[PDB]
């Protein structure tokens, strides 16, 4: 209690919040998806709804401490409002993303942060052929809304979407689900933009 | 008024809020459900909606006081924003949980806290067989979102879900409802996670 | 303007907010309902939606003042956030209550407060038989969420729900509407809890 | 920039917000509606949905300044949170009113304020006869929620609702739309209440 | 980190926020739309839903800095709450606009700001004829809610709406989409108001 209180006071009250990365001091953010459910499909609007956990990890020098100086504390939990978080956004959502979990992050003594919001997302997807044996493929890109590849580098720990928590009695079964880093250039602008392309192949079950 | 004002000032203004548990100083949180209604079932999306009260109890040394020092006050009510509260979350919700009651907790002189949010929850459930006599069983786990079993231990006072306030004219009748502590390990994570599994067997009326 | 500004400053900035009642210093809260409309019925979910005004009144010594000391002001209006308000809640709602009026209360020099939120409420009600001549009866209890009868006493000024503002062209006509104080005990806990039971008998029009 | 910053600092940081009117110092608020669209009708619930702009004007001595003292500034725009605003409310809404415009007001050197929220409103209305040539008439009163006629006087600049921005391809055409000051007493209350009654006659194509 | 922290502290903590433009010091805001999808059409209410990115650009002297003084930083990203933003609003929305992107802007050393909110908008549109080969045309104006043309000038970089990100498998195909500056006068008021008129011609695929 007392040690943790002192640590949080030192990290958060005695210094300003991290202002985000720059060209000079870029930040790597790792993303991974855990797909829980394809909740619904809307063939009249071509919108599909997913529920997933989006794991985000990054590391800041300003969040480092020595466990010996603070009662051997190697990590703690704190409100996501206490710290900077990356602006990772679905590019083709049709509704505001709905948050299903509390906004709390885990901070480790090496300055690494793990933040894993559960979300429900409606996104642009033609579900025609979902009732067939081949099923249907849909895709949605996630990236920083305003940081280029010079400020934020996105990576994945794996190209496989974690399906170990997928709901066994969903209306839809997953045939494949991948998460792939893409570099993108746009005609206006010189700098590269990074996204992770979440590609899901699915169909109605049996 | 004056005594209570002084107590709240001492507990909340004159010291920092409890920062949450650690490996060294873990916290036990007791959970209990009162199921009020199965409001609806959606066979096109496999989502079911429940209304329930979720009682949460825990105890902190930092919330202790001597009643004699504060006008014989043995307990008080306060906004949940004034205190730390646990991050207990349904694992398989499909919509943000909707809160139906005001966010107020009861604090007792021994440092124990009782907080009982009424909630409406949409969660993943295949309702196939709800129209049958056998009915259907659905389950949803509740636990801390980011604290492991090393920091937060969950328990129940009983394995029976309180059904005494269940809505008599619901579209669905309850055949059974249980609440059971589970210890879980994951491929992701080395540390154990504790949840309470709410299992409800029901059918159409 | 100047006198009222000074009064509000004295009551709200120069002292802490009332911390709520206790066993030693209980508070009586008077409730009355004005039923405006039965807006809808849902026979697939057994939910009914009402629109009403819920008048709440109570009195605090801490909100007293002498009109002579403050430019002859006998009352004022203020945001409900400036003052303590009771945690009166429907026991059997199925959705969060929707507030239709601004959150403003009237405070009188004797310390009495009048707060009258207009609300739309979805609550548990089987509407089977609403299309019949006998109609249907539904009920919903309102009480403090966490204060017992030792801290908050609820009363009504009358057992009749005010129907003078009921919408003349509603889909549903009201046969009766009553509001009755009840004392209740629950198996766990020694202390009594007070509620007001709103009972409404209605049917389809004409 | 610099002059305006100084003016806002003098008006808002150097003095308290206006606390609202009293019996001794009543306030006149002028209302006017611009009806944009009758968006929908629900004959199963007797709810109708309108989109309109509600112009509100009032004048306070505390918001006066001399333009010469502040770089010739005769008016400025500011967040509605910086100032007091009246609690004008539809009496027969069935859903919380939805705000479609940013909450910003215009303040003029004579202390006059203009605030014009665009809103979508669902209100109690039987639409039976909307498909006929005569159409249907519906009405909704707007007034202060908690100030009586002793504290706030409402007026209109005109009895005609502005229809110049009405959506030409709406599902519903407007036959007439009026806005009329009414004085009212209630069984509850000794003091008179002022409202503006918005009466709209409309029909399908 | 350290240089950027100092820059933000200098710009945002050590001086007041920009209070908005005046007649004396007007501001030009450039708008451009990127239409992503016509998501739905409602022929029972004459409402259509679009998803788009609205790029907004303006320039303030108060946001200028010398890169040499701050570690060669030529630009940074910051929360839109840290800075003033224009009150650009759709004139004919039927629901509050839904924001799909985080509220973050890019600020450049010359004081220029780029802010690009992704939005879902329901607006007044008769979709009769959408199933035909000619299709249907709908329009919606965007402008400042309370600043006139004397305080805020709107312009476009181009009259063509960017369709390069339009969703290939939308139910609706775009025949044309234009964005055009308009000057407007209103009977009440002496001052001109500027808007950008977004005109979209589309049909079923
Ligand atoms: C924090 O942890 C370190 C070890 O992980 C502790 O340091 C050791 O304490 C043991 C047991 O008393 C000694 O025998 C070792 O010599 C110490 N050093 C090392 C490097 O192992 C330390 O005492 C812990 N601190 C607290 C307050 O619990
Ligand atoms: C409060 O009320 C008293 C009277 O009840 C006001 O004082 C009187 O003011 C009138 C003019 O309005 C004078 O002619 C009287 O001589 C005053 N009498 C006394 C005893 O003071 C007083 O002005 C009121 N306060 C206000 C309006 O702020
Ligand atoms: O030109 C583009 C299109 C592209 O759209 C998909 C979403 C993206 C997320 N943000 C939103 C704005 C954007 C951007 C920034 C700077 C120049 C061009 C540009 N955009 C989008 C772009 C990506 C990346 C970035
Ligand atoms: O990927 C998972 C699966 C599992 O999901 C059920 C809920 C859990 C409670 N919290 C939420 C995040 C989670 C966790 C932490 C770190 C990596 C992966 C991960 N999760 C969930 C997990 C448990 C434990 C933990
Ligand atoms: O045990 C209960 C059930 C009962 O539910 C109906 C509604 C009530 C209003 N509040 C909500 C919490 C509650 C309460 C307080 C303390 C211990 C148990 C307890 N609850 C509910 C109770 C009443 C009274 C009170
Ligand atoms: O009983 C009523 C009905 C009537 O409703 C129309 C609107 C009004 C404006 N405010 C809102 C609350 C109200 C009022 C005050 C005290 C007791 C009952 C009561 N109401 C409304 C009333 C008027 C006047 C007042
Ligand atoms: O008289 C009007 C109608 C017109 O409506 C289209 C939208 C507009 C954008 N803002 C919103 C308020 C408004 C305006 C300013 C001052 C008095 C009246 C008034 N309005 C609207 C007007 C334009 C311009 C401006
Ligand atoms: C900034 O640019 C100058 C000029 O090239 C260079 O000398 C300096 O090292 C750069 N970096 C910093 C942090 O000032």
């Amino acid at each position: 209690q007392a040690n943790l209180m002192r640590l949080k006071s030192d990290l958060f009250n005695r210094s300003p919040m991290y202002p985000g990365p720059t060209k000079d001091d870029p930040l790597t953010v790792t993303l991974g998806f855990t797909l829980q459910d394809i909740v619904k499909v809307d063939s009249s609007t071509n919108e599909v709804d997913l529920v997933y956990y989006e794991q985000q990890r990054w590391k800041l020098n300003s969040l480092m401490w020595d466990p010996n100086e603070y009662g051997n504390i190697t990590d703690f939990r704190t409100s996501a409002a206490d710290i900077w978080t990356p602006d990772i956004t679905a590019y083709s959502s049709t509704r505001p993303v709905q948050v299903l979990s509390p906004q709390i992050a885990v901070v480790t003594h090496d300055g690494s942060v793990m933040f894993i919001p559960a979300q429900r997302l409606s996104f642009m997807c033609d579900p025609t052929g979902v009732d067939s044996e081949e099923g249907v493929t849909c895709a949605v890109k996630f990236g920083s809304w305003v940081y280029s590849g010079f400020e934020i580098d996105l990576k994945t720990d794996t190209d496989q979407v974690d399906l170990s928590s997928y709901y066994a009695s969903s209306k839809y079964e997953i045939l494949s689900a991948t998460q792939t880093r893409q570099v993108q250039h746009y005609s206006c602008c010189p700098e590269p933009y990074i996204d992770v392309n979440l590609v899901v192949k699915f169909r109605e079950r049996r």
